[PDB]
């Protein structure tokens, strides 16, 4: 409230009067110069950057709200000024951050060569634009998040106002420590939730849910740790959307927490998809589900969409930065700069060290580092994935097997996961004919998952990218796919002639797959192929484990017998988790060389068996804390 | 007040007789306590009531209704109506909260007399439950001094044990699928020993100590601004033996607002006191800030419940307490935890010495179930294996011979307990015999007030040593041999004087007496200093024992001035009162239920990790060697 001043005068006094300064605020992680004279915005901010600089905090420039256009008017002054050439398709405002979104088919020319028509954009409307691409299909999950954005400005400047206001104060305390208390996924696949203390920040690194379906003691993180309360938490950090690492971010906002979010902008949007449909699963099965859609809202508004690479201050004595993962669209890696930086930590996620057909590999220089905490899923010596190519022959022997007895092949994917990384795949080899031409059928849940993914090209592989928006073969439109939404529909395709089919609920735990199963389980010319991990508990790995009598609802409810017949194939070297080796080469190549690790997001055995393998052949301490442990870093 | 206490209550009393006239059933701390209107059933070997204490697993204690107890004064004429005078009393004293009268005299059998007759009227006579006691051979100053202080807080003290009766046995809230441990203090270290156990219902503090070793704050005080660490929820505070590095730090946490119970066996308690108001004399005399003052370690007292060795008592509704011999210090204690169903309790030893000394019994190693051992690790490391004490003991006599005849004085800094206790014992022998030439060896106010404390609680000496004293009348804290000294003119004389034996206050150099002996006799060849117990990183004494020879500090006219060192520096390995690599290796071997996992604490960085290294290689029993703010799980 009063060293914030003191900031605000520094600013004040390094500024030309020139620039017609109308008042600066701290926003969230940032400090907001706004400004009575929008051709300010178009200059240099080299003078602004050696402030940021000199005061150690990031500063944005935006119009004040008197210098603004109206809207409804700023529109004609865009479509003069293009003109027509690089063909508009939608024009959005946004109040907070004070810029027109403009998408295009062609986005250079809204640019102009050395930027200036963009220039002569703000120079006439005060609006700094957003220059964008085109999506070949619209986002219905995007648009909802839009107008929750949009409609909610007001609550939302002030939840920013409030954010900065804490996260721009002097610390409270020296900063003699620092530890790490896990809370879920430790020892364990599943509850992934670990916990940052600071005498003066608690920040929350993932926040997940045990999907399987098992008991409460089992499901959720440990909440009734002692020194977790919710009051205290600073900050949640998501790595990505899958629920095992952020399922239970809405149960937080239900219990009252009133803080901010961070993560990637895809985490953001296939994170909501995700949740939503965890809502529908439940309603649908009539099981009591804690949180309704409301507290998923406010998570939106909490929540701080960040760029891989994007330095940003989150408490008094931490600065956040994420690095790609490269397991999902928008997956990400914390790195934390703890006070004075001597002791930072690095949490990897969910992660792969190789670039896939969607995706970078995972990033592996930092800045200095201290402490790596690293998931384990594939760990042990046993766990040695074969090479792409061999997984990619395999599969195309399993489907050509299946379609030559004349059966459907069903593979259970999670809405995002192995399912995009398949469907580039699976596209190319029918597309060339080396799989025979047979339609692909998709589940409503990843088909709105992939439209999220060409709607955030930047963070797919710059080779995919390319292949889309530069080269226009977009795997994702092709006839070979067909949107699934319906049992009634579901009841024709298991009838039907041979295809294959991609179903949600990734291992069988519920959802659409399920009753595809059920249809198709008991002939023993279909066949199930398993491509993601399957975790202990889920029926996906009691049927891949070799269980044959499964017990499940008929057509009513009627509990029924099924005797599997099916075949049952496992394809190893698909996974999203980097495997044996490539965990093991992770740590030889790393940015600065880590003094301590700890392995988590690991089945018990694979993690223990990791933690002797990397110190018996780097000689690097490695801890393997139990599930309500704590481990010190500084 | 309470519904789970009622249903208690009534199944006590349908199971007594008409005869036992029950005026009252009251929870006072860890105890039920029955209250009768007919003393006359106290004096009964209560078979009935042990029954139904065995069959609802709490502790049973009678007393008489404050209705039928006699009037102080009034009692006091009808006790020397029967001894008559043969048995000499030297002082009767009342408690209000345990209707008991406290008796000593030269001659307590004839107090008791034969077939308990004498005590058995007396109860009959008064209402008041006689505890008989033998008269020490000297009174302590600080015993005298708590019970003044529990007498005038009578009054609230039974106030606080109501209500910490009334928390302790409730039904458990939450199941126990859980606990742990968080290190807070003398971990991969050796100064603020501190442990925090935790359940889903309970919070316990093992120990609270203070790094005497004075640096920065963030050195010297356990880590109470650790998230998990509440004042308000915690239960209990369990304190092993009177040792500073264990126990300095608890008049803060009273400061600090806590309101609850500390355990501890009653000479743990008694020194405690001594060595925390002495600490507290030093700083005001020094001119020094500290968090807590006389205030607080009154409030202490208060809070305080004395255990005996072997008394298996309810700390929490999911937590028994057993004090088990750590054969460290008088009254030093192993702590024994029975958490929940009992099939994950724990054992933390603090410091113990696993062997039989002159002084006390060897540390306990006989114990219930246990899952989780935590064991202190001070002489952890190959390299700390002690020579025999025969070995000790003549190589120190060798030392003496040489430095007192050749015109010099012998230092020893000493704890006013510790070492200093062991030596006496040693010492008096071999001066009596003649091994040694007789000079007079002169003792710092602080040791002395420390030994009184020693003869008034025999019950906690070693079997030998208590036959000696108090059947033989060979009690070596008299001879004459040894002269007590106040005031720093005396000190003065004994510089200047004839050459003799010296043991001063403050073991490892911090200060107090025993860093003035020093900057009078370190510049003299003749002299010489003698290292007997541990000393820790940050100190004078851990300084000069390494070759060390040079350093500054203050004069007399607190003046910074050097110091040159020119005298012999003797240190005599086999007398700490912590077990050696040897004797801590053995223990995990005879280890009465094996433990299946072991945490090490109180120990220095690579000696805690080197003995963990072969605790796992020898006994193949999983090591855990924590940081000091981790947290280990124990179930
Ligand atoms: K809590
Ligand atoms: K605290
Ligand atoms: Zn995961
Ligand atoms: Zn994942
Ligand atoms: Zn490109
Ligand atoms: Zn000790
Ligand atoms: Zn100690």
């Amino acid at each position: 409230s009063e060293m914030l001043e003191e900031i605000k005068r520094t600013i004040m006094q390094r500024l030309p009067e020139r620039v017609q300064v109308a008042k600066v605020e701290f926003e969230g992680p940032e400090v907001v110069i706004y400004t009575k004279n929008p051709e300010i915005i178009t200059e240099n901010g080299n003078l602004i950057r050696d402030i940021a600089k000199d005061i150690r905090k990031r500063i944005i420039i935006r119009s004040d709200r008197s210098v603004l256009m109206d809207p409804e008017k700023a529109i004609r002054k865009i479509h003069e000024i293009v003109p027509e050439e690089a063909k508009i398709t939608n024009i959005s405002f946004d109040d907070v951050t004070c810029e027109v979104i403009i998408e295009a088919r062609k986005p250079g020319l809204v640019i102009g060569k050395y930027g200036s028509t963009s220039r002569e954009i703000v120079k006439n409307t005060g609006w700094a634009p957003k220059i964008l691409r085109t999506p070949p299909i619209s986002s219905e999950i995007i648009e909802r998040i839009r107008r929750t954005l949009r409609k909610n400005s007001k609550e939302r400047k002030k939840i920013l106002q409030q954010l900065g206001n804490r996260i721009h104060q002097k610390p409270k305390y020296d900063n003699d420590w620092a530890r790490l208390t896990a809370m879920g996924g430790f020892r364990e696949v599943g509850r992934s939730c670990l916990y940052l203390q600071t005498p003066n920040s608690r920040v929350l690194l993932d926040c997940g849910v045990n999907v399987a379906g098992g008991d409460d003691k089992n499901s959720y993180p440990y909440l009734n740790v002692p020194e977790f309360t919710l009051d205290s938490l600073d900050a949640v950090i998501i790595t990505h959307a899958h629920l095992d690492h952020s399922g239970f971010l809405p149960y937080l906002y239900h219990y009252g927490y009133d803080g901010p979010v961070y993560c990637t902008a895809p985490t953001r949007d296939l994170m909501t998809l995700l949740q939503l449909d965890h809502i529908d699963i439940a309603h649908r099965e009539d099981e009591p589900l804690p949180f309704n859609v409301k507290h998923v809202k406010k998570s939106v508004k909490h929540t701080i969409t960040l760029d891989y690479g994007e330095v940003t201050d989150i408490a008094p004595d931490i600065r956040l930065t994420l690095h790609n993962a490269g397991h999902i669209l928008g997956s990400a890696m914390a790195h934390l700069h703890i006070g004075d930086g001597q002791h930072n930590m690095v949490y990897t996620g969910d992660f792969k060290y190789e670039q896939s057909r969607l995706l970078e590999a995972a990033a592996n220089r930092f800045p200095r580092i201290e402490t790596l905490v690293m998931e384990s899923t594939y760990g042990g010596h046993e766990d040695v994935q074969p090479s792409r190519n061999r997984a990619e022959k395999e599969l195309v022997k399993t489907i050509y097997s299946t379609l030559r007895r004349g059966g459907k092949i069903l593979i259970p994917v999670f809405a995002v996961g192995r399912a995009q990384e398949l469907m580039i795949v699976l596209e190319e080899y029918i597309r060339t004919g080396i799989i025979d031409e047979v339609p692909v059928y998709i589940d409503g849940m990843i088909w709105e998952a992939n439209a999220i993914h060409t709607a955030r090209p930047e963070y797919l592989s710059k080779d995919l990218r390319d292949q889309i928006f530069h080269m226009g073969h977009n795997p994702f439109i092709s006839d070979i796919f067909h949107k699934v939404n319906g049992m009634d529909e579901r009841r024709e395709i298991v009838e039907g002639e041979p295809s294959i089919i991609l179903s949600t609920s990734g291992m069988l735990t519920g959802g659409n797959s399920l009753e595809y199963f059920k249809w198709l389980c008991e002939d023993p010319d279909n066949s199930l192929v398993f491509v993601g991990y399957q975790a202990e508990g889920s029926l996906g790995r009691r049927i891949q484990k070799g269980w044959k009598e499964i017990p499940l609802k008929d057509e009513d409810d009627k509990m029924r017998v099924y005797n599997v017949r099916m075949n049952i194939k496992t394809i190893e070297g698909f996974s999203g988790h980097s495997d044996r080796r490539q965990l093991m080469e992770y740590v030889k190549r790393i940015s600065p060389k880590p003094e301590k690790i700890l392995l988590c997001h690991g089945d018990n055995y694979k993690t223990l068996d990791l933690a002797s393998s990397i110190y018996r052949t780097y000689r690097i301490e490695t801890k393997t804390p139990l599930n309500l442990e704590t481990v010190r870093i500084q």
